[PDB]
């Protein structure tokens, strides 16, 4: 064994564990009509993913070969590559059109709704919201698309797919902040995810929530297209300047070291990292890029970032970023946000129990 | 050094081992001048000579008014096993009956669309175009640098027609890599590290304007792999429509991935079956897709990224293609969507630029 993120803890793995390279990222819309439906599909996610994410190696045996295999086969021979898969839920679980669709309003997480209309979306309905989200990481793409689809797989019957978002990131071979599509190094300003302390006050929920969000935490995505031929054309000073950082160090300006603290004073009011800084809040931002081919309509390379930060409370630590950004971010000179969603991610899971158990009712 | 030599007798990312991540791209020449087409296969020789040698794209940092050269996502990533690797499409030579840039009088022997098949759901801009650009790399963001440098130098001349990405990942310990059927790949294929059986198969040796010695045919076909009905066949439904084991990869009958093929223990129908019947061998180098839902089926919409290399197409790869249209059991779970042949120049020799025998210096 080698690769291996222990599926069960106090927390959902995928949120403060070291950053793969890979995601796969799906939404589900619940169909089915019993809670005892849900449970069933929660069930089995739990099984299947703890043997995902464990390396166990499914098959061995497989008997009567008149039936499908249990298992798509495509990762046998793939180490786990530190798979995680993080599950979530949107609003629309619990109130879908006014109904309460499974007795579950009254558990329903203090900050769960859709997120507020900005300046400059350009929102796809379909590209977001969602009854489910999971989140599937690992070094391996390979591994991260076969999880997905095994556990995709399970949830015919009861869920149809919504969206599946797939993206990357690499890291310095020396373990150098790794890179976003626009050159600059991506995540410089998070604080450390192997500090417990600053993880319980910047993600982790502890209390004032439903029993079953302990442990848990907020994930707002947004899919936000990266306008790479605007940006390649551009200077590298307006670049520098869109951001408040130095391309290569990756320093703030005027500052020599990529980690020395911005001075606020030194940057543009309308940088990214001016504006986001200023607010004073904290968010654990865990993004990935895009690439889907050509874009049919510019006849550019389609790009972008997968937008996913972690937050104990998006009311206030992560939609005041949002408001701030959207009004006057330079960046929004070069990018565009076309799919947007809040979810809540449960507490981990204890052996021997299945996800979000204690939100079904057991 | 994961590096593989740029310079060479054959192009890279042929014979070269396996890498994990491609991105594929197809352009179409809009320059009207053999001058601005040599123009820009020099600049992609220095530039890709620069990528897949891990130089890091350095020296100095001034004129901040001018955009970088670079765009800088790959600085602190080691070179992967970058290949890049480019080959010329029918149009390239001619695009309606006339010769665009005289160069018709070396024009390749074999090099024609693809005949239409049997099952063929084409889309016209899922295939063809007058350039394609191979990017190979064991981290899929080298490859998605190199692809995006080059096509930025290309910007004035071509126009990108389309750009595929895909993976194949192989064991921890060298297993033959599977495909989105976790099935492995590959296994028919001769050995790569076979110099003689390379010269046989992949090899353009004589018989071909000159600037194709050491060079090959590329024959791509997008192909859609439905997972959806696949992952509801029964495993005897699956190893049937192969002709091997879904596990150990053994042809029906053999206990091991690499024994003969016995074609009386397989079905008539079967991939494997069909394929080897032809009697000819081709040099399969393909990648897995996914893209997202398919807006049309609402499942994953993946499939293969079929990438072949043979001396001679007509010979080796058409009569493939015409078998198993036919009736290859595969076919149940798969339709070509996007179809390509391209003529991949011989190696560049250091101090010369890509294809320069055909663009005559
Ligand atoms: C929801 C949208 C986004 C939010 C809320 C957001 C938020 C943030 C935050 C909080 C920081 C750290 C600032 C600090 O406290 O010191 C940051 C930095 C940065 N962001 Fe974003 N960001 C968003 C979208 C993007 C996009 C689309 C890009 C494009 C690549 C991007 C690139 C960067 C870069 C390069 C930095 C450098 C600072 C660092 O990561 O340490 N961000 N962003
Ligand atoms: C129509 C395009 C294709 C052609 C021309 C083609 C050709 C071939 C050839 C020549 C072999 C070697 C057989 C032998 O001599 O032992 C082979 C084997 C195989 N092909 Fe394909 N193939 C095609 C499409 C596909 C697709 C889409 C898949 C998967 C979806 C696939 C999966 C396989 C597998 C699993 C094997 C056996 C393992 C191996 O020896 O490579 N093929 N194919
Ligand atoms: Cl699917």
């Amino acid at each position: 064994e080698e690769q291996i993120v222990p599926f069960y803890g106090k927390h959902q793995a995928g949120i403060t564990t070291a950053h793969q390279t890979y995601v796969y990222f799906a939404a589900l819309d619940v169909t089915a009509k019993e809670k005892s439906d849900i449970i069933t599909l929660f069930r089995n996610w739990t099984s299947l993913t703890q043997m995902l994410t464990s390396g166990k190696k499914m098959s061995a045996e497989q008997r009567n070969q008149y039936l499908p295999p249990q298992d798509t086969g495509e990762s046998a021979d793939l180490s786990p590559s530190n798979l995680t898969v993080t599950f979530g839920f949107g609003p629309s679980f619990f109130e879908k059109d006014g109904k309460d669709r499974f007795g579950l309003k009254s558990k329903k997480p203090k900050h769960l709704a859709a997120l507020p209309a900005m300046p400059n979306d350009n929102l796809d309905e379909k590209q977001g919201g969602g009854d489910i989200c999971i989140q599937v990481c690992a070094d391996d793409e390979q591994v991260a698309f076969h999880a997905l689809r095994n556990l995709l797989n399970q949830a015919v019957g009861t869920c149809e797919v919504r969206f599946v978002n797939k993206g990357f990131l690499s890291g310095g071979k020396n373990g150098e902040t790794p890179r976003n599509l626009f050159g600059f190094k991506d995540g410089t300003g998070n604080q450390s995810t192997e500090d417990d302390s600053l993880m319980n006050s910047i993600v982790w929920v502890q209390s004032g929530e439903p029993d079953w969000m302990t442990g848990g935490t907020y994930m707002a995505f947004r899919k936000i297209k990266m306008f790479l031929e605007i940006w390649d054309r551009s200077s590298l000073k307006d670049q520098e300047d869109t951001f408040g950082r130095r391309k290569s160090s990756g320093a703030p300006f005027g500052q020599k070291k990529e980690t020395d603290p911005v001075k606020l004073n030194q940057i543009p009011s309308n940088s990214h990292v001016s504006l986001a800084k200023s607010t004073g809040k904290q968010i654990l931002r865990r993004a990935f890029s895009y690439t889907e081919g050509l874009d049919p309509k510019t006849g550019y390379m389609d790009a972008g970032l997968l937008f996913i930060s972690f937050q104990k409370n998006p009311d206030n630590q992560f939609i005041p970023m949002l408001k701030a950004l959207s009004a006057k971010d330079a960046l929004n000179e070069y990018t565009q946000t076309i799919g947007s969603a809040l979810y809540a991610c449960p507490g981990g899971c204890k052996k021997g129990e299945y996800i979000a158990q204690r939100l079904l009712e057991s």
